[PDB]
């Protein structure tokens, strides 16, 4: 490919600092003898540390589109390039032009490149995933519509990245968004639309609407949630494990005794534009053949759950937008505030300084844990 | 021990390089001066960091034992192999066989052994526990009976390294696993045994034992916890803190006023197999001896807890069961599953891909935050 | 300062061993020509990758206060001293007092001095974020007041270390400290001081008064909370997005038709010590700038809310005392216990063992998969 390419560029380098001399100037080579080799495998056994490393933690695709430049990598880029460059220069302007004998000191040019790419391989890891260890900030992350908020450590990160784990842990921990949730209040905002320390007292002092329809709503839930366990109870009982058929065929011999029950569940809780018929047939096949419970089955579907339980069309990874006052290369610092904001909410995430702290010993005796039977 | 004497032998491989021709041929050596004693104290000094560092990060006992062979490791020891034996042979080869000169050289030798070894000590790090800090996938971990179900975040670990994070999570995050809470589910399907569309239909019109049963379980549930919360609050009102006795006898002292309201919440809430009596009196000390309210002594009771707050013999490391349709020495990819099979629970967990973000900034000026008294 | 003057002599040492030759003796010097130039490119490199992972991962403030010495930064410190003097000495009495030849080798000594320091850097790395990465050990942390418990897992740290991830996470994840909550049960006890099996027996028979009052304040709080809602929402629908007014002003027009409910919600779940007026305002105006609905301005008031979303005299980050039996530069290990005692509260951490994992392959035989219709 592209970057594959310059890869082996810088990974040749080394070996291209070596294997020139012998080719260009093969008779004015001084004899190296015993510490030229002794070099050269060295030289070669850091190679392939190098090799294993980027392996491991640079073989891999690109995790996210980011709206400006990374700095960290484009920073590393810079100094690779001019690394490369500039041992280029010095091997063509110092070296080659002049056709250098004690080929030895020519093996340890290679060799203090291969120390010093190596060094870059650390520098790399140092900026990328070493230098958030510690946890220096915390990120309030609330959703802008049900206001479901968690708290996050951080490093320093910049924005950008700091909103990337946001994202993360997002997709991870909150609960999927789920408009129909909201919906009663926009109802109940339209009902006032459609009809100031006194006109709110008057509010106190009548009938509280909201608390009794919630209190039935809950029960409605509960009931219709014991429905649900009972049926999926025994429809897992209408099969043994031992005509012989595969969990596909057995979830939809099993489904018609748990549909109408789920169906009602599902749309008592307004999660039914989330569970598509194959899809259910196809997590019912998937706990038939791991041997799960009917609530193993279930737990699914009785709470709302995080946005990757559900399909890849559900969550829109494509369109999300990082609205900071500042630049979002910026560090984070205490008392910024940034906003991912999705399709029809927003991550707005706050971030403070985790405080500083501070300890002191005072030692309890083991002596000073008598008790007496005497009342306090 | 015999890992410990590789070490010492891969420690003492520079120094065996450098003792050794002033010892064979003491008076066959060129003489160094200042060069090689300049490049000793950084060889000194580089094993010292060495030796700093292997004890840090290796000088600890095995975590856990794992199905197939640890693919990072063993290709690390063979890396450790191939490199000091290689050395050794190029030592005993080209060094030894000629008796060589110019003994600055056999110190460049020496400090590009501990200069590749020290690098190898970066790889092994970078293998180890640097290729998994980026969160590259998701795992949903269910278990198999009552559906309790998390997300984790790893980086590219393999199946068996992924299910060994999954279990150190397992006994951090998960309840415990309670086959008394499991019961009733089972007697309800096999009191669907002793008794497909239309038959579900009437089992909606039939009347829901289930949801007046669980709600009466719940009030059961709340009137033992507060009998319970009662109880323990008198039994750490009649100790003061100031006959003088140690926080035992002070919680045998005070247990029998708890005893009968504990037994009875833990045989409510099928806790009772959880909590030996012993072992109440021993948090019962401890919470005495910690300065706890009856609440934090209580908070232990009152809900299931996870694992790791019960006692050594209740948690069965030793059994767990990797299933994987494929090598569990591969690594973690989307749509994987792999289950942990324990005694009788298992931990399905299928594997996710975090998916491909993209980001994109926005501009709201604050000029933009305008807003009138009007309504909306 | 004093700690960057440190630095940046530790970062001039070897340019200050490269700089000296030429300017003390410099008519003196054997010709280097392309090795030496060839030498000092790396040394140039190597310092610019030192430069960048010492701003990345040191050039920060301490986070914070512990009680003793920490015990790996003193270890450090040690060592870049020894490291560095002995630099010097070996500088200054074997190659300034000889005025030495081979200017090729003072090179080597400095390109050996930097890679020293780049391995110090990297043991540095090692020692402090790398070494606790592996989550050797677990910490159920309790409060001592309400006994809010949840777990963490811990590398190889020391008490200081580990107290000090532990208070981390307690300002992120704990619930804030509220008195007021604890009063009732204050109470409680006393109305029992102003009034042993057998006993006990007797307070079973007798009425449960705490059950009916939690269940009263439990109605109560959500009728005051569904009024809030309603509150909110209609304080929210009384002003437009599009007089121009600024979101302070928009905040403080909204605020009186949803102050009476918020304070008699506030005063209910006796949060009204936690939340001022004017910061009410703010998080108004703040909700009103962000877009975010009533409920997402309304989901910090109700619920009780983790220590950092208050105000920054609300937590007392500066008196925090822990109280160890062993020393606390000791590491962890099975079964110790560290309290972290706060004015009120106290934090009692024990500390346990991920246990012992042992797993093993089974194979399950996707033909093994096969379901029957007949009942089980």
């Amino acid at each position: 490919t592209v970057a594959s390419f310059l890869g082996l560029l810088v990974f040749l380098t080394p070996i291209a600092f070596i294997l020139l001399p012998p080719i260009l100037w093969r008779d004015e080579l001084e004899p190296c003898g015993t510490i030229c080799e002794g070099l050269f495998i060295s030289m070669a056994f850091k190679l392939l540390i190098l090799l294993i490393g980027t392996w491991a933690l640079f073989f891999r695709k690109r995790r996210a589109d980011m709206p400006r430049v990374f700095v960290f990598r484009a920073l590393l880029l810079v100094l690779i390039f001019l690394f490369v460059v500039s041992y280029w220069l010095f091997y063509g302007v110092r070296i080659l032009d002049s056709r250098d004998r004690n080929y030895q000191g020519i093996v340890q040019y290679a060799v203090s490149l291969v120390d010093a790419l190596l060094f870059i391989h650390y520098l790399a890891i140092v900026l990328l995933e070493l230098r958030q260890l510690q946890p220096m900030f915390t990120l309030q992350v609330v959703r802008s519509t049900d206001g479901e908020s968690r708290f996050y450590s951080l490093g320093h990160l910049s924005i950008q990245r700091a909103a990337l784990v946001v994202l993360e842990n997002y997709y991870k921990d909150f609960t999927i968004y789920n408009p129909n949730l909201l919906t009663a209040s926009k109802f109940r905002a339209a009902k006032h639309m459609a009809g100031i320390a006194a006109a709110a007292r008057r509010r106190d002092s009548s009938h509280n609407e909201l608390y009794y329809e919630e209190a039935e709503h809950e029960r409605r839930v509960k009931k219709r949630k014991a429905r649900l366990v009972v049926a999926v109870e025994e429809a897992f009982i209408h099969i043994q494990r031992l005509e012989v058929m595969d969990p596909r065929e057995a979830a939809q011999a099993i489904f018609p005794s748990m549909a109408r029950a789920l169906q009602k569940y599902l749309r008592i809780t307004r999660q039914q534009n989330y569970h598509s018929m194959e899809s259910i047939l196809q997590h019912l096949a998937f706990c038939i053949t791991n041997g799960m419970t009917p609530k193993a089955f279930l737990e699914r579907y009785l709470s709302a759950g995080p946005t990757l339980q559900y399909d890849k069309d559900r969550w829109l990874s494509t369109q999300w937008r990082l609205v900071s006052d500042e630049a979002v290369t910026n560090g984070l610092r205490d008392g910024i505030v940034f906003v991912l904001k999705c399709l029809d909410f927003s991550l707005v995430v706050n971030v403070k300084k985790i405080p500083f702290i501070i300890l002191s010993e005072e030692f309890i005796d083991p002596k000073s844990h008598k008790f007496v039977l005497r009342l306090q």
